[PDB]
């Protein structure tokens, strides 16, 4: 009679890596790393974002006239924009604080457009005047959301504009400063020589005054246009005062809706699909807490990792064993016919051979397990993850310092799961060697002496022993002193 | 006659964490987290703080008249200031490079007021300028720190100023630029339009030209007064020079004391206390690696973690259930003299006992690990603040990410070192008894019997000083062995 | 006839740290940490650094009279600075966005110079102003690469000037504006009062107005001049435009090579030396992943930590033996591995080692070793940052990024030294325990343990038997009956 002690094994090729071994097969392994992406732009919640095509954000803004189709927006969950877009300041100029508007624009779900100064009210002016840099059918044109004021007649009275803010929330307001190239256009345009353009709030006051000067002509214009913006609050006034070079606003955008949303650099277009997590090469459908798509995500998504592959043993070590002869045990290799567990038993009695499994071990190396698995899953932040910034051409230190920060982090957080990784495959690896050893050694203490080691993890008895005796080894019940005397006399 | 091996319980209810177990009670641990603290604001090594009070740092600095009371202010350790105070800048207004002002005040501990250009020596112009959003007693007044230039008679000539910087340290300067509402009141005021301001330093140059034009009526007033300052540095000058629109400063400021400080922006108000380290909540009185009471801490403080238990397994577990058992039935609760050790139940009589060297060794490792793990964490002074304007969102998101990621970071360091520490500190309990059982059965061989509950039975009546040998290391086999083989047979 | 088990000892004195205890003497350690330095300055990859040795970057590109050595300076790996340069704006006045420029010349390597616009063209105007701040030999002089404009007669016409820039690459341009201390110094050099300075690109617009203003005397002139850059993009032009106030520029930088450069401040000299790494204080020649010489590096570099030691075991304690096995101590006679036996039977002593533990063992702690070692990675940084005095918030976030960044470094690091010395050294005891364990099942119950490690056999065991015992090949069968007789 034999009663042997072993593990189980099967036909995996899964293979995982250790701190003082690499490619190690077992048979079980999870994947906590997702590299799979639809490869598509699709749907945040429910809420399309806003594709601005071939438009830029001060485009859409502004009002240029091929980027007509965004006059009336609805609600979006975040911002398409293209790396360069052709379609933006159609006039030769700048945009002071361009980063900080598409900043504040991060946070901004929802504008409403709101008319603060119509245009018929200038009734002392001249409000129908454009370039051919904007045009539209070959006639020039101007910004559909800004008012170029010239003389009317042969006099440009002083410009007087106010809006006291009623609507219900903060409004953005843009207006421009024209730069001449020559004194004969400013006397063309505005009948006068040195113009101030002054606009002023209850925080704001700010004072501009035109240069003319000859420049290199983009566009074919030798001008240039400078906008600036401001952010009005509740129940607050702004004023406009100019003699020249103004460029009035008609709108003003009222923020309706806030939250957390970003723009998003791509150049593909939206399909219909619906998703939870945006990467600019494709969208996540993932639980795992990690991924290596993209590190710009939008949306509550898993943590990226310059890493090829992170995969948890949850199992056994895969060493199978290799004339009619009696079954070996642990010491040998695992078996492949024990199916119903990792650590299990095997019987050669009179009544026929055959395999088993013992639940308690098992179930503790599970629980355990499990709950190492979901310890390393669940030690870790999850929030929004919008970190898209913008700089200008003057801030190249603060760009680098970003770069370096997120760069940093990364970098540490890559290391922190690699090595958590390795130790932890490395420790679940040497539990299941002691887990094995600690059953073999507690049966061999409870049976004593009425057996005979083996030296391969088998115990050859020393009386009959039947199915009875078999489960009360296999219970932890087995009865030594009813078997003394008839063990004793077969030992000598 | 018995001996067997195990290990000392007792009646606890502390619970640690393992990575491979949770809620495992322990007979000894070590919380490494402190979370409390008195709820009050207190003095930083001996110093009062500065309490503004309803002021702001450019009320207490320009001389709002409703501060008359930071007028002379003696050494601080740090600043106390509301959110959103009322009395700062009661003229409307602005201040240039004021959250620079802001994080210059946080490396300085004292100022001196210096007379620098008193108010008598603009013999041809007028210094009694006042106005009704800074008024006392209805009549209006000023700021006590500045000076208002206007026209004596019907005429402004060209103010000039000038100081040497002999005081000894470095000086700050603050002056102004005023903004009218209408050429009215700049031809009543200054008597000519188109004037300047110009302060000139050996490495400053500004030249400034005031703006006349209708505002919304703030504190009643359509005029702005804009105001700057400068660090003016030992031995050397500065000029002031306009022909209109100029606020001259008559006080300056100097450097007497540097350190670290900080601004603590708060709602309270200062008690009798002691401390030596400050939070927005309280003081804490602790010595600890971690703490989890506020991130914006002033002086030297531990580390700040969003955990909310962190414990640090120092003794072995508790299986209470144990004739009498060893090590595999759980453990004695009757062992009150060490950690591991013995039971002996020879004819003499029953006793237990406790192994010296296990003990100690065991003892002195986990003391070793936790003071590796506590005695590894720098903790210099940092007081964590910055102000930022509306101007630089992203600088101030900058910043708030870079805080956030090194906190989690920190947060993960820890866990998992406590989680993985736990599990091994046990595994190592578990090892040295299993190693104690085993010296013992080598070192004593045949001569005995193991019963498979962690106990030896002899083959030889052993007396007391026998078992002393056994538990001393210097057991002779040889001695007890044709009795010991006798019986056996 | 005996067999132990036991591992080796020897004479070394090295020391490692672990989590459990302090101070432990091991057989063989490996430091990973390198203290040492040349003490040179030395040539980057072969290229030498380039010496401003008295010169600052602004004398250097504006052309100080004192820095008459770099009119033609050649390729460079990187520049060497002083904290405090003598030779600088011999002129008083500013330099707008130096910290900027500073900053991009961290990403070149050779500045060819071209002549933009020679100052023969200003038929016009006189150009052949000077200084005493900037005087050579006595009489008054200027940079070596701007032009003074100045009134000719009594008249200051309007000044135009323009460059396309077709060199192949970006250039880099340089203006000022004068600033006098009086209206007699401004009629006396330009004629008019309320004049401008006007520069226009692509893609820049901008105009100045001069001060006139007293200011405290520097270099004995309360007069001060006030300079500017940009970088002019390829197939661009740049337009000047000027009533007064004007310092013109002579020549352009044109950026010829793109690479990994940098600037460090220190007050040595070059010296005759090849290195890949660079230092402040010294140069590195290694094959070590640390180093804890200075925060600031250049090249390819080591990771830098606050470490005074980290010091990996790769081998056993030593506990030298006061014939007994490994329950006493190490032996100092197994010369030739890590774990072995002894044996003494009728032909002699002698020691020996196991081939299939040791190369595990061997392989084991070289793969732990070169894991750790090779995870961590290394590229190019530019640590180097210069900022204002309006810009202290700035540069304070900096030096709290760097510093964070490095102390959680430098935890790791200790940290993992710690837990893998203590997973080495209960390693080995492990092993030597399997291999016993594994002797003692083999052997099963012909054998007679003594405790020590040693067997003591009960048969008459051979040499033939005693390389069987180490093969694994042990018959059982053949020496149980003689076992079994002597036993009883
Ligand atoms: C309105 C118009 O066509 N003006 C042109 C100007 O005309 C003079 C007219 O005002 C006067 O009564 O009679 C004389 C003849 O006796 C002229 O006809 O003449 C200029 C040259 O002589 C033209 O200059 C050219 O303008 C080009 C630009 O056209 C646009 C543009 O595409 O930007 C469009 C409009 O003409 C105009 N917008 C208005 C008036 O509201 C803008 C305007 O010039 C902006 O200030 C841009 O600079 O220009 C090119 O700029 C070209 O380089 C220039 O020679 C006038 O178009
Ligand atoms: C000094 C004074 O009372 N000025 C008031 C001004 O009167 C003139 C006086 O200077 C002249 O000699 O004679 C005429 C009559 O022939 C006046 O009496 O009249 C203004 C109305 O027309 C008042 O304006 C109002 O000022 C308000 C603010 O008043 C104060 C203030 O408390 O801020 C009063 C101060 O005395 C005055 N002066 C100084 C030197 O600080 C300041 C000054 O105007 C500031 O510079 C304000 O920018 O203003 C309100 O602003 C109200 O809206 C306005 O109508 C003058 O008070
Ligand atoms: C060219 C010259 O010698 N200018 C001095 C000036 O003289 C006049 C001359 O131009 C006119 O035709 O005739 C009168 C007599 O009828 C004068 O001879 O007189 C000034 C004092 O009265 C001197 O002033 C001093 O200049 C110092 C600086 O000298 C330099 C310098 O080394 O920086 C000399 C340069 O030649 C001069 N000119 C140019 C074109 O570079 C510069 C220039 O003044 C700078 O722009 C200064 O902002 O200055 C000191 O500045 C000292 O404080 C001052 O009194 C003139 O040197
Ligand atoms: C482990 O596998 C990888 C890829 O499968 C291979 O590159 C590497 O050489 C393997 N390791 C060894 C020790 O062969
Ligand atoms: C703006 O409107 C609100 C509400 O109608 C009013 O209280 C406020 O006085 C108005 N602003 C001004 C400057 O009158
Ligand atoms: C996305 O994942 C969910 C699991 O929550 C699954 O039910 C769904 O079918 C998946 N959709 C696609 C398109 O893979
Ligand atoms: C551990 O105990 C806490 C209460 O002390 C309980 O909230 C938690 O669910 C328990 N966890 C497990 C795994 O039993
Ligand atoms: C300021 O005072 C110091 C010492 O009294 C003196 O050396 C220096 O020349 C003075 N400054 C000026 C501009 O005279
Ligand atoms: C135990 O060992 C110590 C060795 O220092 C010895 O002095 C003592 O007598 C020993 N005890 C007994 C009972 O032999
Ligand atoms: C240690 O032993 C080696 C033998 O290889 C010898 O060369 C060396 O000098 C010895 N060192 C000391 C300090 O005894
Ligand atoms: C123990 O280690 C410390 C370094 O932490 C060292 O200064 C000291 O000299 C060492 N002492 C011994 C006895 O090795
Ligand atoms: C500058 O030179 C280029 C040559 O490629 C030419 O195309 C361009 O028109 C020139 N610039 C101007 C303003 O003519
Ligand atoms: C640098 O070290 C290497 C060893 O890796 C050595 O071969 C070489 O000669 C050394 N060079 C110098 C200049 O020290
Ligand atoms: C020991 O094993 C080797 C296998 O490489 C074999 O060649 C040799 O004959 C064996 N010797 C004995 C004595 O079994």
């Amino acid at each position: 009679d034999q009663i042997c002690i072993g593990y189980h094994a099967n036909n995996s090729t899964e293979t995982v890596d250790t701190i003082l071994e690499r490619n190690v097969t077992v048979t079980h392994a999870k994947d906590i790393l997702e590299k799979t992406h639809n490869g598509k732009l699709c749907k945040l919640n429910g809420i399309p974002p806003l594709e601005l095509g071939d438009c830029s954000i001060a485009g859409w803004l502004l009002g240029n006239p091929e980027c007509d189709r965004l006059l009336s927006v609805p609600e979006w969950s975040y911002i398409m924009e293209k790396e360069n877009p052709r379609d933006g300041l159609c006039y030769p100029g700048s945009f002071n604080d361009y980063e900080e508007l598409k900043h504040l624009l991060s946070s901004v779900k929802h504008f409403e457009k709101v008319k603060i100064l119509p245009k018929d009210r200038w009734t002392q002016h001249t409000t129908t005047g454009g370039s051919r840099a904007c045009a539209v059918s070959g006639e020039p044109s101007f910004f559909r959301n800004m008012v170029w004021l010239t003389k009317k007649g042969s006099n440009y009275p002083v410009a007087k504009g106010s809006y006291n803010n009623t609507s219900g929330e903060q409004m953005l307001i843009i207006w421009g400063v024209h730069h001449p190239n020559d004194e004969t256009e400013q006397r063309t345009l505005y009948q006068n020589v040195g113009t101030y353009v002054s606009v002023g709030t209850s925080t704001l006051n700010k004072r501009s005054t035109p240069d003319i000067a000859t420049r290199p002509k983009v566009n074919g214009l030798g001008s240039r246009m400078e906008f600036s913006w401001t952010l009005l609050d509740m129940w607050d006034t702004i004023n406009f005062e100019s003699t020249g070079n103004l460029i009035a606003p008609e709108y003003g955008f009222k923020i309706s809706k806030r939250g957390s949303s970003g723009i998003m650099k791509t150049e593909g277009t939206l399909e219909n699909c619906e998703t939870k997590c945006q990467t600019p090469l494709g969208a996540i459908n993932t639980t795992l807490p990690f991924h290596n798509v993209h590190p710009l995500t939008i949306g509550e998504c898993p943590k990226y990792v310059k890493s090829e592959k992170l995969v948890l043993a949850t199992g056994l070590r895969n060493v199978p064993q290799i004339l009619f002869g009696a079954i070996a045990g642990f010491i040998e290799g695992g078996w492949q016919g024990m199916v119903d567990g990792w650590y299990g038993y095997h019987h050669s009695n009179d009544q026929g051979s055959g395999y088993a499994a013992d639940k308690e071990s098992t179930q503790k190396a599970f629980d355990g397990i499990t709950n190492k698995v979901n310890s390393v899953i669940e030690k870790m932040n999850t929030q929004f993850e919008a970190v898209g910034k913008e700089f200008s051409n003057l801030e190249r230190r603060l760009e680098n310092l970003n770069k370096k920060m997120e760069d940093g982090f990364l970098d540490v957080w890559t290391y922190n799961a690699e090595l958590l990784v390795l130790m932890e495959n490395e420790r679940t690896l040497d539990f299941h060697d002691s887990n094995v050893k600690n059953l073999y050694d507690k049966v061999r203490m409870q049976l004593r002496d009425n057996v005979k080691e083996l030296g391969n993890g088998c115990f050859e008895f020393y009386h009959k022993c039947d199915d009875e005796c078999m489960n009360s080894v296999k219970n932890g019940t087995y009865d030594y002193p009813k078997y003394e005397e008839e063990s004793k006399l077969n030992r000598n």
